[PDB]
């Protein structure tokens, strides 16, 4: 038994696999990265986290991707939120969006054994990868598109890869971007982002018998 009641009245109770992808570069200071994690935790509090409802994954990406939470991890929501809150600051020279989308496509959504859930990757971006790393970027985004993995880029600050964000937006109509000036704007956009992605996901049918 690992179920927990909602903390808030605002609560997504739909069939959803939601992946948080966190920029691990030094474009975010340690303090800004704490705000980014607080946003992720705030969003998690507003999800009904359960294998039967909303599943979550949390990945920090630098030149490679490090998963802290996988969709299949059967832990209490509060423990998942604690894990997210403690994601270590990397401050890397490089954060590769191409590598983390590859990770999402071939490690997270490799095997679609939950066909009843919508699949969304929230790509929190504050930087630009070296162009040498981007050869397959469009191919991974298209691979995700074909598995109906909706990619929602959140561009934070002026160093965010806006060219890639626009590329993501054009691959699928549901791939909506949120472009923010700084991590301090995350809190005021949070419930709008939650509502947008909740609306994308299927409802569970009314309980019977
Ligand atoms: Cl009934």
């Amino acid at each position: 038994d690992i179920s927990e009641p909602p903390l808030h009245d605002f609560y997504c109770s739909r069939l959803l696999d939601l992946v948080f992808l966190l920029d691990g570069s030094s474009r975010l200071s340690e303090a800004e990265f704490e705000v980014l994690k607080a946003f992720v935790v705030d969003m998690m509090e507003r999800l009904r986290i359960s294998q039967k409802w909303v599943r979550v994954a949390v990945v920090e990406y630098h030149d490679s991707s490090h998963a802290y939470i996988g969709l299949k991890d059967r832990k209490r929501p509060s423990e998942l939120r604690r894990i997210a809150s403690q994601v270590k600051y990397a401050g890397s020279q490089v954060a590769s969006t191409s590598e983390v989308l590859k990770y999402t496509l071939f490690q997270i959504f490799s095997k679609i054994d939950r066909p009843e859930a919508s699949r969304i990757a929230l790509l929190l971006m504050a930087s630009q990868e070296p162009q040498r790393m981007s050869r397959n970027f469009v191919r991974y985004v298209q691979g995700l598109k074909k598995k109906k993995v909706i990619v929602i880029p959140v561009g934070i600050g002026p160093h965010a890869n806006l060219k890639q964000i626009r590329l993501i937006e054009k691959q699928a109509p549901e791939n909506k971007a949120f472009v923010l000036s700084s991590v301090d704007e995350l809190e005021q956009q949070r419930d709008e982002i939650v509502s947008y992605l909740c609306d994308l996901a299927p409802e569970a049918p009314p309980p019977t018998l």
